[PDB]
RNA sequence: GGUAGGAUGGCAAGAUCCUGGUAUGCUGGGGAGCCUGAAAAGGCUACCUAGCAAGACCCCUUCGUGGGGUCGCAUUCUUCACCCCCUCGCGCGAGGGGGUUC
DNA sequence: AGCTTGGTGTATA
DNA sequence: CCAGGATCTTGCCATCCTACCTCT
DNA sequence: TATACACCAAGCT
């Protein structure tokens, strides 16, 4: 029964969170909080310590095992070749370690005469070559790794360091030559560096390449005589490597033209479109105000602009001998930030990017393409716009002009600007001609060529559809859940208001200063760009950048070592590691030789210098506070600073603890995204209005209503001086949603110009008209929250995953153990009994009316049977027979021929047994493993009461009591929990807290709790609903660099978190009123059974149907 | 005007994936050197080789516990049930995606 | 002889 | 780790559109 | 505006 109510929604997107409320109000004055909850959810990450969320867990495991499959079919093709050329492949097994190795040596050395050895040294040296061909470019073609320099300059280094190392020169010395002596001359030499953890120098340093590998290959031809059309077929077959590629289905879609792809930057549509549209927004003077250029001044300006070769035209040579004014700064609206010495006017005009590096590219290569320069020279602009689309989106996975094939390689060769734009080819076409026609600008010009008004938008996303973003969507699933039982509940809301992650409340010395850190950056880029372009580099990205600055900050020396490095042996090393949080902020990035990265790997900077030898700590920190601020260089005085601070920072951390920098671009995309199919929504529903308003004016909203988090839930005080912030209670996601849906634009305007006078700087109240009349529409918001929170009804809940889906298994395999049958056998030893026939043999030796094994990891069960015989349904064991074991006592498979630890667990079956007045309760801890080896991962299963059979290791690892409940009958299962199950205690709270717990307990007293895991047969972990564990761990941050701040409370928390309560199974089910609730979108606990999760009480909850 | 939102282009700083690779690592099979040993078998350091989620679907094939091909750890209430949407698109049992109020 | 803490291994760059 | 493609965020400059808000 | 779990061992009642 809907019932129509006037109701506002707020929406608080968050990283790990979303606040969401429904607001009925009245007036202009809120009512009744309908709905208000704080939904904490994984923001697509699976695993944390992993770092990485699942989606990109998978996309990295799904591409691991592409590139096995594709090294399995290439591996095959040249086995066909070497089959076909008669020469012998390496054999599996029976041959010596240095077999391959010897082979590339003395194929590289010497002219072998007997031709049966001369084809048995060249398969075994091709097909190892093959399993081991070092690093190329991807994009790059085996002509174009020909074209290389052959060897590497890396190899080069690494022959004089080694010849300079063991005072010997090889000749020519090739990897193989130089590998296969260390390998005999040093025995026992690891030949590349490894992740560390005795430690001995490896013998080469730094990534192997392809070039290197072919260059052994020419010398082995050129020593061995091989034909050239061997050694062609050779080098592709060893070399082959698939193109990557772009899915269409990844690109954007026009917002005019929805069924074509958007434009890339190397369209000359575009390059044209740009120009044009540039030229169409400068303004010239006009009795002291600015009117638009006149046809005519449009047409020699984009003449001038388009007929460019390279960007030599500035805005002061436009306006100068181009446009005849008769001063420079006559020219305004230039399209470049204001800076000193005329810097706007001197910055560059557009260009035609593509032709220019086309003409360049024909111009310096006549010789390769003489047909295309001709080509090129007699067609129009329509025909180079559809080769050079064509030239540009040839890299999608999913030519017009017969050239010869040399040709069309040099023109694959050929870098063109990427990136997509805006528009698609057609909408730049159609768009430029308008504009070029008529003289209008890009709206306007719009207007005409796709008849549409001047409140035209482009088309928005709905809420059913994703963006492949996972911080993204975990915010969307959750909001369009809550948006459609509150749409049931109380029809559409009368308006939306979202709350987006950006901040304007700075002052004019941070403006100023940012505004030289751009001008700076700006700059210094440039700069890079053109000496990157002279050394051959197209289109330099981010990380080239990166790379230039850092190679020239430390004379293209290892940031960590001192080696000398150069540009391809360089690897950008994350201080803090990516699996840890650590970002691609250019703090963050540390110019490494390789070997240097490889042996850190995860561990920090100072846990790897304390036992490294090859590094020095103090000298690295020395070296980078010894850095000197140039004249002109990327960074600003302040940011330079700034810089080495944060750099020095990051290497002396002794812990894994996370990244630094708060990331807010995922809560930005948040809101924007949910913004966008919000306003969906409301075209779809009659919603009047989605308004959006800053985090800072939500913020001072909450200051200047006075809703402080500790008063309204009661929060005792954590530190010794001042008040807590909004982040110890988790429901101050919802609060801040409430408070969102009081917000007006004149109220936000007037509240962020006090917060900016604020920040700028006791207090004084904010004065307008539309800050009193929010105020008074809004005074009883106040009394409203606090009865809500008096009553519970703010509501924190996790989603829970149901799916089993997800890792199977833990990725280490291991070895098997062995027990022989006739021996005696302990508890342990049975339970890790591999085979389930073997198990259940074993299972009723043991006990023969038995289905579970009944035993103790400590007790002598069987004896030294000397003619004991395992009768299994196809084979008799004797007392002389080996039985494979599991290699520990603890839940494993068997996995491709070896052992792997189950998983985490996906769920838990809870059991109960025993009086009403006094029930015994236990969990079976059930993960993915068990669901799989008993065959459950299939269609049509519920996986929370469909049986596993007594040799999962879900009933293998239970508690001996529930074994023996179970056998004896009088166990039935009563419910299941998950990871994120909410058990409330009730109104009594827990009453069963010894130790630590009572000393939690009295000062947060928490009814709430989550279901984190569950820690063995007898445990189950649980932390506080309500608490946040980031308040927790500032709490212990500012305690060591603050003296005695935190109150008895604030220690008190800091020591319950992170483990928190790691609980008895019996002393928390033990709780009579204790209840799992399971709520629903609206954060309302889910009562009635139907065929979506409920709330149960497991003293009555009844067994399983 | 002032604030806010949106378009396009530029610039700056970032985030998320996607495609293709490399070098290790683990397990199975090996073994170059060293050591403990030998009437008495295993280690250690490397290197070689195969596999690297369990598995599923398709086609083999000059028949087999194999060969080949495409996939499989995302979309957090699994499965079931109901309602909605796009697509197997004749008012279809279906392939995906969404919601289910306490 | 059971619960409470403490430490740690887990596939990586 | 490597190259490089796609999607997007935030801030500033230029233009265009929308809406409301505030003081003479 | 964010980020451990399942196993193995001590430890004082
Ligand atoms: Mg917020
Ligand atoms: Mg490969
Ligand atoms: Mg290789
Ligand atoms: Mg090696
Ligand atoms: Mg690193
Ligand atoms: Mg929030
Ligand atoms: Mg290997
Ligand atoms: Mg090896
Ligand atoms: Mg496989
Ligand atoms: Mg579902």
């Amino acid at each position: 029964g809907t019932v129509p109510v006037t109701w506002r929604l707020g929406v608080d997107v968050g990283e790990r969170s979303i606040g969401l409320a429904a607001v009925s109000y009245e007036e202009d004055k809120p009512k009744e909080i309908l709905a208000a909850v704080s939904w904490i959810h994984d923001g697509g990450v699976g695993d944390e310590r992993s770092g990485a969320s699942r989606l990109a867990l998978r996309g990295m495991a799904r591409r691991a095992r592409r590139l096995r499959r594709f090294r399995r079919a290439r591996l095959r093709d040249l086995d066909m070749l070497l089959s076909e050329l008669g020469w012998t492949p390496l054999p599996d097994k029976n041959v010596s370690p240095v077999d391959a190795w010897l082979a590339r040596k003395r194929l590289a050395e010497e002219y072998v005469v007997d031709e049966t050895e001369r084809r048995r040294l060249l398969g075994y040296a091709v097909s190892h070559m093959a399993r081991h061909r070092g690093w190329r470019n991807p994009w790059t073609t085996i002509k174009d790794l020909k074209n290389l320099p052959q060897p590497s300059d890396s190899w080069e280094r690494t022959r004089e360091s080694l010849e300079a190392r063991y005072s010997v020169s090889l000749e020519p010395g090739t990897v193989g030559q130089w590998a296969g002596y260390l390998l005999q001359r040093a025995p026992g030499i690891r030949l590349n560096p490894t992740q560390q953890s005795l430690s001995n120098a490896t013998a080469f340093e730094t990534r192997l390449r392809q070039e290197d590998v072919l260059w052994e290959l020419r010398c082995i031809a050129d020593v061995q005589g091989l034909p050239e059309d061997v050694v062609s077929n050779v080098i592709d077959a060893v070399f082959c490597q698939k193109r990557p590629s772009v899915p269409a289905e990844r690109i954007g879609r026009d917002p005019l033209d929805p069924s074509q792809l958007r434009a890339s930057r190397a369209c000359l549509e575009f390059q044209e479109y740009r120009i044009v549209a540039a030229v169409a927004n400068l303004r010239i003077r006009d009795g002291s105000g600015s009117r638009p250029l006149s046809l005519e001044e449009r047409n020699a300006v984009i003449e001038a602009l388009l007929a460019q070769t390279e960007r030599s035209l500035t805005w002061s040579d436009i306006a100068l001998e181009i446009l005849k004014l008769p001063n420079e700064s006559d020219l305004t609206s230039v399209p470049e930030e204001d800076g000193p010495s005329s810097l706007a006017y001197s910055q560059f005009a557009p260009f035609d990017e593509t032709s220019a590096r086309i003409a360049e590219f024909i111009a310096k290569n006549r010789r390769k393409i003489p047909t295309f320069a001709q080509w090129w020279q007699e067609q129009d602009r329509t025909s180079r716009s559809d080769l050079v689309a064509a030239l540009a989106d040839n890299s999608i996975a999913g030519l017009l002009v017969h050239l010869p094939d040399a040709e069309l390689e040099a023109l694959e060769g050929l870098a063109l600007p990427s990136g997509r734009v805006a528009y698609s080819r057609l909408t730049l076409s159609g768009l430029t001609r308008v504009m070029r026609d008529d003289g209008v600008d890009v709206h306007n010009a719009r207007k005409t060529c796709f008849g549409v008004d001047d409140n035209w938008r482009p088309p928005l996303p709905a809420l059913h559809e994703a963006t492949g973003h996972p911080v993204v969507d975990r915010n969307l699933a959750i909001l369009r859940k809550f948006l459609s039982s509150a749409t049931m509940r109380w029809g559409p809301p009368q308006s939306i208001v979202v709350e987006l992650a950006r901040g304007a409340s700075e002052s004019r010395e941070r403006q100023a200063e940012e505004e030289a850190a751009r001008r700076a950056h700006r700059k210094a880029n440039d700069r890079i760009r053109a000496e990157l372009r002279a050394s051959g580099l197209s289109d330099p990205s981010p990380a080239d950048l990166v790379r230039a600055r850092l190679l020239e900050l430390y004379d293209c020396h290892c940031m960590y070592c001192g080696a000398p490095i150069s540009w391809e042996n360089s690897e950008l090393d994350h201080i803090v590691p990516r699996t840890d949080g650590g970002s691609n902020r250019h703090e963050n990035l540390a110019i490494t030789c390789g070997a240097c990265n490889k042996e850190k790997g995860r561990r920090p900077f100072a846990s790897w210098a304390e036992t490294s030898n090859r590094v020095q700590l103090r000298d690295v920190i020395d070296r980078v506070q010894k850095l000197k601020y140039s004249g002109n260089m990327y960074w600003t005085r302040d940011e330079f600073s700034r810089y080495k601070k944060s750099v020095v920072a990051r290497l002396k951390r002794r812990t894994s603890d996370p990244e630094v920098i708060q990331s807010i671009e995922s809560t930005g995309y948040a809101a924007v995204a949910l913004r966008d199919r919000l306003l969906s929504y409301g075209e779809k529903n009659g919603v009047a209005q989605v308004a959006v308003f800053r985090g800072g004016v939500t913020a001072e909203a909450r200051r200047w209503l006075d809703i402080s988090i500790e008063r309204l839930f009661s929060r005792v005080a954590i530190f010794a001086q001042s008040t807590s912030t909004k982040r110890l209670d988790r429901r101050h996601h919802a609060v801040d949603a409430v408070v969102l849906t009081t917000l007006t634009p004149g109220v936000a305007k007037t509240l962020a110009d006090a917060r900016s006078r604020r920040v700028s700087a006791s207090t004084e109240e904010p004065q307008s008209p539309a800050y009193r009349q929010w105020k008074e529409s809004c005074s009883g918001l106040g009394d409203l929250l606090i009865s809500t929170a008096a009553r519970d009804s703010i509501a924190v809940a996790a989603p829970l995953r149901l799916r089993p889906t997800g890792a199977l298994h833990e990725e280490t395999l291991r070895a098997f153990s062995e027990h022989t049958v006739g021996a005696a056998w302990k508890g342990a030893e049975l339970r890790r009994i591999v085979e389930p026939e073997v198990y259940a043999a074993f299972l009723a030796l043991t006990d023969p009316g038995g289905r579970f094994l009944k035993v103790s990891p400590s007790e002598d069960v069987l004896p030294a049977d000397e003619n004991r015989h395992i009768v299994l349904s196809d084979r008799v064991l004797g007392p002389r027979d080996r039985v494979k074991l599991f290699p520990d006592d603890r839940g494993s498979i068997r996995v491709r021929g070896g052992a792997a630890y189950i998983a985490s667990f996906h769920h838990a079956r809870v059991f109960r047994w025993g009086s009403s007045h006094s029930p015994s309760f236990a969990l079976l801890r059930v993960s993915l493993a068990d669901l799989a080896v008993a065959g459950l991962l299939r269609d049509g299963v519920d996986v929370f009461t469909a049986e596993l059979p007594p040799w999962t290791p879900a009933w293998r690892y239970a508690s001996i009591a529930l074994v023996k409940a179970v056998e004896s009958g009088d166990a039935k299962q009563v419910g299941w929990l998950v990871p994120g199950d909410e058990l409330d205690f009730g109104p009594e709270g827990v009453t069963t807290a010894a130790g630590d717990l009572s000393m939690f307990l009295k000062y947060f007293p928490e009814r709430h709790w989550v279901v984190t895991g569950f820690e063995d047969d007898k445990r189950i972990n649980l932390k506080p609903a309500f608490l946040s564990a980031e308040q927790a761990e500032v709490l212990r941050t500012e305690r060591s660099d603050r003296p005695d701040t935190l109150t008895e409370a604030g220690e008190i928390l800091a020591q319950f978190f992170p483990r928190c309560w790691r609980a008895t199974v019996a002393k928390v089910l033990c709780h009579p009123g204790l209840t799992v609730i399971r709520r629903t979108a609206l954060g309302q606990p889910r009562w009635r059974r139907g065929h979506l999760p409920y709330s149960w009480r497991p003293w009555s909850a009844d067994p399983w149907s």
